[PDB]
């Protein structure tokens, strides 16, 4: 049986390629989560289908109806066999579904435009001028609306009831809102995707301050799984043989043109 | 079915340490440190009394190529000693395929520790050269790294470090950063950045990490394969983490303590 894969549009995990219109299937597709599967399924052996999640999300439990969107709503309710994806680790979703080792390291970050009066969260939280959000049903949103340490409270508060709202439906809509926004919006996301748009023309954006907390993305199948262990095996030997940081050199530097 | 779990671990600063005063105190309460406060964190949370026993061999773990066995922290809960190990112990692929791990609670990386003027800003560095020796921990997991890589500076690296006499390689951490010190610059060594970072900040304040981490790992909390424990535990470390309890401790006992302004 083919593997059904979901994972997201997501720079620079995977992108639709320049030529894509005259490709067909996982052909279409490139970036780094894009390698990572081929390897996955290589070590762990198996034919698999790239498909791109429905409602464009990560994946979050709608309080009322206890439902979960985006990848993990894929994998909970048996739509997809693996999320290959920049999914971040985290515990409510460990409740519900099955994560490998992570993959990959991270923190959630700010990013300015270039020439903006922040340096840190803590600026961020004690002014107004300048407004700031996060994306919506991720694991970012989460951190703020849990976090009652003086700094982050404060600004959960601000954001949760700002208006117009601040928060968006994608990274590239947050990061659009920033590079347009003469410098009175900022956003807050993670390190990783921070970091690779720090690194494209039209180069005016950048990550200030150090990352507000530190962890990691995980390879996920529904709970119980019979994939969940040969995949985190293989992660691990990934990782190891060097391929993971060899992958993110080819997607993030190699790839930069700020020179 | 109320029994203490035995948890193994080791002397290893600033993760576990003997109080001052341990000789007129008992139990849990001779010992102190990140990991001490980690046990009693994940216990409290997992609903379990537990006794914190010193890994008898004083290592971390590895497996014989001769007679197979498992020696360490991690023997002990193969061969069902000890519950649980609570350590700076390094998860990697081939522990993972004998005990369980839970998510990281701390990451890490590979780096190289040097006396403070010693002319290397890189592996790169070493790799080009002889008159700067260099070794790492027996036992480890960062021996083993070099032992299997396959990248052109590491394996120059190893095959120097493996053929080199007298041995480049030592029983403990405090072993390898005595010798830097006393080696007036003609040893380097290679550890993971947690510790580097932790003993750069400690008097006499001679030494720093220079250079980027070789790699990115983490320490996970093990259980032995299969044992109950493991979701608990794996469920704890998550929510800690996201409480902001591992970045009050890694504080704590880093930086908060450091004697080198
Ligand atoms: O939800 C997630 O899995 C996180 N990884 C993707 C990027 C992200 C984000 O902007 N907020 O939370 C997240
Ligand atoms: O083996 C391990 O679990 C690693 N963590 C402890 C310190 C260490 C080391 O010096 N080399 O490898 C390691
Ligand atoms: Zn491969
Ligand atoms: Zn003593
Ligand atoms: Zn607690």
């Amino acid at each position: 049986k083919t593997v059904v894969v979901t994972t997201i549009l997501e720079s620079p995990y995977v992108m639709m390629k320049k030529n894509h219109e005259m490709l067909e299937g996982n052909e279409r597709y490139e970036g780094y989560c894009v390698d990572l599967a081929a390897e996955i399924a290589k070590h762990c052996g198996f034919k698999y289908k790239l498909t791109i999640v429905g409602d464009g999300k990560y994946g979050a439990r709608d309080a009322d109806t206890k439902i979960w969107n985006g990848m993990v709503g894929e994998l909970v309710y048996g739509k997809a066999d693996i999320a290959i994806a920049p999914l971040t680790i985290t515990l409510v979703r460990e409740e519900v579904i099955d994560f490998s080792k992570p993959f990959m390291s991270l923190g959630i970050s700010i990013m300015i435009k270039k020439g903006t009066p922040i340096e840190s969260a803590e600026d961020l939280s004690k002014q107004t001028e300048i407004a700031y959000g996060t994306l919506d049903s991720g694991s970012t949103k989460e951190f703020f609306r849990r976090s009652k340490i003086a700094v982050f409270d404060k600004m959960w508060t601000y954001m949760r009831s700002a208006e117009p709202s601040v928060f968006v439906r994608t990274t590239a809509e947050g990061v659009a809102r920033v590079r347009k926004s003469k410098g009175k919006y900022a956003y807050l996301l993670e390190s990783t995707m921070n970091e690779y748009i720090e690194q494209r023309k039209p180069c005016d954006t950048m990550k200030v301050g150090g990352n507000l907390d530190s962890k990691g993305y995980g390879i996920a199948t529904p709970k119980g799984s019979s994939l969940g262990n040969a995949v985190n095996l293989a992660v691990l030997k990934l990782n190891e043989q060097g391929l993971l940081d060899k992958l993110k050199n080819k997607w993030w530097y190699d790839k930069g043109e700020c020179g």
